[PDB]
């Protein structure tokens, strides 16, 4: 059946590009875009490998890890890419057939104002995107600190747009007094003065006013108790009635009205934003694959969504790892039907091993190389590794070089110079019977001694 023949694995998240009948997915747990046509034939793929990687570049070169929400711009045939475990946004380049990284440089961040231009700002677990074409922003659903960013196209200038960085469900005037729930997904209405949210972890959607920075409640969740993440269900009706349980996707048609995928209740439901109603569109709510008839179908963890001009909603039906499709102007006789994929293969493929930041002013770094059963380290060749810091004498870090244990293991004791921030890097030569560098991001936050493992087999 379907299932046993999908090339995808776990795609989260679909843009389309209506004039050129384009159909973006994000394969996300193979690490690549698929650009097919809509009907399902494959045009181009980006990151073929399948590899997680972090890597600007030719289609060829070029690599992602974890992605998932995209967003074209149809002036420039651009697509813009939430690399999600990359922390970073990328662009892929149709007219040169270039990937580049836009914001985010790989590495974690804590920085929950922002400001600065492209790689040089930190990103925090984006996970969609969405494109305003008439001020060129992209706005950025930043699951990871329960925040909205937007990140000027024009000059690269990336920062909050709306959130406190607590996680509840605040819906304030201002971007301060607003905060979010890890929100997962984010799209523009119509006349472009507002975006519509996923707001996964309180389970509702809302509204993000772009000129404010406010928000507003629309429906699910509690509207009395932001601090509540328990107020999920399945309830189909109006405003305070509804209950959903961790909307990933949500998406806004031309003619106004909200789809969104119900993403723990394995439907797709329909929202009216003016009247609050929301009503079970596809999904009996049992997790599954089924076929035909909307109100008798099943899906599995739906999490993206895209639409044509002609009233075609294409689903990322991520735990089937399938695209199914619904016509919208066949009404109650409306079929979900599967998006049969053909010509896009499954992937055919000194290592670089980003850190989690170091936030303590002085510690140590537990450095521990493992190796697969079977091997062991050569005898003979001891594995010896090389320390740099990236701007020179921000971190003092004792030993500059040296051999590895029998373990693979050393132990490093760091300084920080000061209050900025770096990066270390730790080149590695193992040989076993490899070259793997440790980049190590410094920044102080507490003066309390700490000891992080860093790891690689
Ligand atoms: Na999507």
């Amino acid at each position: 059946g379907r299932l046993a023949t999908s090339p995808l694995k776990f795609p989260g998240k679909l843009a389309i590009d209506t004039l050129n009948n384009r159909l973006f997915i994000s394969d996300s747990n193979h690490n690549r875009i698929i650009v097919t046509d809509l009907e399902g034939n494959f045009i181009v793929q980006i990151g073929s490998s399948g590899e997680e990687g972090f890597q600007d570049g030719s289609f060829e070169d070029a690599a992602f890890n974890r992605p998932q929400g995209l967003a074209y711009n149809a002036k420039k045939n651009l697509l813009y890419v939430a690399d999600t475990e990359n922390h970073a946004l990328r662009e892929i380049d149709f007219v040169n057939e270039r990937v580049q990284t836009l914001a985010g440089n790989g590495t974690k961040g804590s920085d929950y104002q922002g400001g600065r231009k492209g790689t040089k700002q930190l990103l925090n677990s984006p996970w969609d995107v969405c494109f305003e074409p008439v001020n060129e922003k992209v706005y950025i659903a930043m699951a990871g600190q329960h925040q909205i960013w937007e990140y000027s196209v024009l000059d690269g200038i990336t920062r909050v747009f709306s959130g406190n960085g607590y996680e509840r469900n605040l819906n304030g005037s201002t971007p301060q007094t607003t905060s979010f729930a890890q929100p997962s997904g984010i799209s523009l209405g119509p006349d472009l003065k507002e975006a519509y949210i996923a707001d996964s972890e309180s389970s509702s959607i809302r509204a993000l006013d772009l000129q404010t920075g406010g928000s507003r409640l629309l429906a699910g969740g509690d509207p009395y108790f932001s601090e509540n993440l328990f107020k999920f269900g399945d309830n189909d009706g109006v405003g305070a009635e509804v209950l959903l349980q961790h909307p990933l996707g949500v998406l806004c048609a031309n003619d106004g009205q909200i789809y969104l995928t119900d993403s723990y209740n394995h439907k797709i439901k329909k929202l009216d934003p003016v009247t609050k109603r929301v009503v079970t569109l596809a999904g009996t709510g049992k997790a599954g694959f089924k076929d035909g008839k909307v109100k008798g179908a099943q899906l599995s963890e739906p999490a993206g969504l895209a639409i044509t001009e002609n009233g075609r909603l294409f689903v990322a039906d991520t735990n089937n790892s399938l695209i199914r499709y619904i016509d919208l102007n066949k009404g109650e006789d409306s079929e979900i039907l599967t998006l049969e994929l053909k010509g896009v293969q499954p992937p055919t493929p000194t290592k670089i091993v980003k850190v989690d930041s170091v936030t303590s002013r002085e510690g140590d770094l537990n450095l521990k190389i493992s190796l697969p059963d079977g091997y062991h380290f050569s005898k003979e060749a001891r594995s010896k590794f090389v320390v740099d810091v990236e701007p020179e004498n921000a971190v003092a870090i004792d030993p500059t070089e040296g051999t590895l244990s029998p373990e693979g293991s050393t132990m490093l004791h760091f300084i920080q110079s000061s209050t900025s921030a770096s990066v270390g890097k730790i080149s590695c030569k193992v040989y076993y019977c490899q070259s793997v560098q440790f980049e190590v991001p410094f920044k102080v936050e507490s003066e309390l001694s700490a000891s992080p493992t860093i790891t690689f087999t």
